[PDB]
């Protein structure tokens, strides 16, 4: 005899039709959806469709490569601007790689099926990618599938799960604690703890570690190397920023979620600048994705989501919305049309389509500052639109006095490329380049002309 197992996934013809944007949920961990993406790709190739798969992270991309083994899959790095084979091939790349290629090449294929995994990702490049994809679909040039449990527009913090979740509302430490939270450390299972910042995570992680807990920390910059370690069993806590809202699959029994985040906001009273506001409450969708780390396994029925406070849905002042438009406005198309945001996300900005469009060398510098310089979209836009070349780092030193960067109450002083010692004092302030120690380290590297 045998077990039935997951049955063959017969694909809806509708999902391949041009002008169709399908939203679906893979419900990972159940686990009864292993055959879905493979089947979609198989049927796409049967129909001779030019197919693109977009993963949120390199990690997820690699897991896809394994899942799709035996199919003509080709991973695409952002180090290459285009890669055209004479052959039937499915391109696989990160959200950001797609947007980067659209900004940097005239040779981006006319994909007529586009699959975006974790399509809720609200990083500017992901938002822009959705805008471009939805525009191509509405043009009748493509069909697309957005895969996510929380499609843009969703406002449900407590959505369906594969397995019962116990939603527990109680006070959660925002920093190191001495007593009064025994439930945190008495818990015998594995916990994923969402924190608003790396700094906050450091404090929490250190406090857990001093009590004998084994802790893995995750952030955007460290996700690539550290996440793989969570696939082993030798940990008690994952302490992570919001990055783990995007496809991270933990074998854990508990989420701890104070429902806090930092939000980049462009201020406009005086010289435009980006601050990191908060901690403030997360959106319902974010809360849902944090909660959604657990309750994935029907055989494990006692998972917990421990949270504090209610979410806040209004995020219209998030810098990512403006930054999305800065990317979109600089993506061209042979039709001569500037791509607009995905429908549900249009209400997030009152920017006029095309207003951030740059021309010629300024556009190229814009892209280089983001790719090679690893600068935020907003900051890259300000520098590029000022007519500054990539290699010209004078602007890092010629800002007003109030723009002086501090570290430990000390005024930061660095070498220029030419070998002069100057105060770090950028013409444009973006908190995302100096707030976190590691971010400031990288920005100092940039200012000194070392990349
Ligand atoms: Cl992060």
């Amino acid at each position: 005899g045998s077990a039935m197992g997951e049955p063959d996934y017969e694909v809806d013809e509708d999902i391949f039709r041009k002008k169709r944007l399908t939203i679906m949920d893979l419900h990972p961990g159940a686990g009864k959806t292993k055959r879905i993406l493979p089947s979609i790709v198989r049927e796409a190739l049967l129909r001779r469709l030019r197919t693109l798969i977009l993963a949120p992270t390199r990690v997820v991309a690699a897991e896809m490569e394994e899942a799709l083994r035996g199919l003509p899959i080709r991973y695409q790095t952002p180090a290459v601007k285009s890669d055209h084979t004479g052959r039937e091939i499915v391109d696989l790349m990160c959200h950001a790689t797609f947007t980067t290629r659209l900004l940097s090449s005239t040779r981006v294929p006319n994909y007529n099926l586009i699959v975006m995994d974790e399509a809720h990702f609200t990083d500017p490049c992901s938002v822009a990618a959705r805008g471009y994809i939805s525009t191509r679909v509405e043009m009748g040039e493509a069909a697309a599938i957005f895969m996510t449990a929380t499609p843009p527009g969703s406002t449900d913090p407590f959505p369906q799960s594969n397995s019962p979740i116990e939603d527990i509302e109680r006070e959660i430490p925002e920093r190191s604690w001495n007593t009064g939270f025994d439930w945190i450390t008495d818990y015998q299972g594995k916990t994923v703890w969402f924190v608003p910042s790396i700094k906050a995570g450091n404090d929490i992680a250190n406090c857990l570690r001093k009590s004998g807990k084994r802790v893995i920390q995750l952030s955007r910059k460290t996700f690539d190397t550290e996440y793989p370690k969570t696939k082993l069993t030798d940990w008690d806590f994952v302490v992570t920023t919001d990055i783990s809202e995007m496809g991270a699959n933990f074998r854990a029994g508990r989420v701890i979620d104070p429902r806090r985040c930092l939000k980049p906001v462009i201020l406009t009273d005086g010289p435009e600048r980006v601050i990191l506001a908060g901690p403030i409450p997360v959106t319902p969708a974010s809360a849902a994705q944090r909660r959604g780390r657990i309750g994935r396994n029907p055989a494990q029925e006692d998972d917990q989501y421990v949270f504090s406070g209610d979410p806040l849905k209004n995020d219209e002042d998030h810098a990512h919305w403006t930054e999305a438009k800065m990317l979109l406005d600089n993506i061209y198309t042979p039709e001569g049309i500037i791509p607009t945001l995905f429908g549900p996300e249009r209400e997030k900005t009152q920017a006029i389509d095309g207003e951030f469009r740059l021309r010629g060398e300024q556009r190229k510098t814009f892209v280089e500052l983001m790719r090679r310089g690893d600068l935020p979209v907003w900051l890259s836009y300000k520098v590029a639109s000022a007519g500054i070349s990539y290699k010209d780092r004078e602007w890092c030193f010629t800002g007003e006095r109030n723009n002086q960067i501090l570290e430990e109450n000390m005024e930061v002083e660095i070498w220029t490329r030419e070998g002069e010692k100057k105060k770090l004092r950028p013409k444009w302030l973006d908190a995302r380049v100096y707030a976190d120690p590691m971010a400031l380290k990288d920005f100092k590297e940039f200012a000194s002309g070392r990349k």
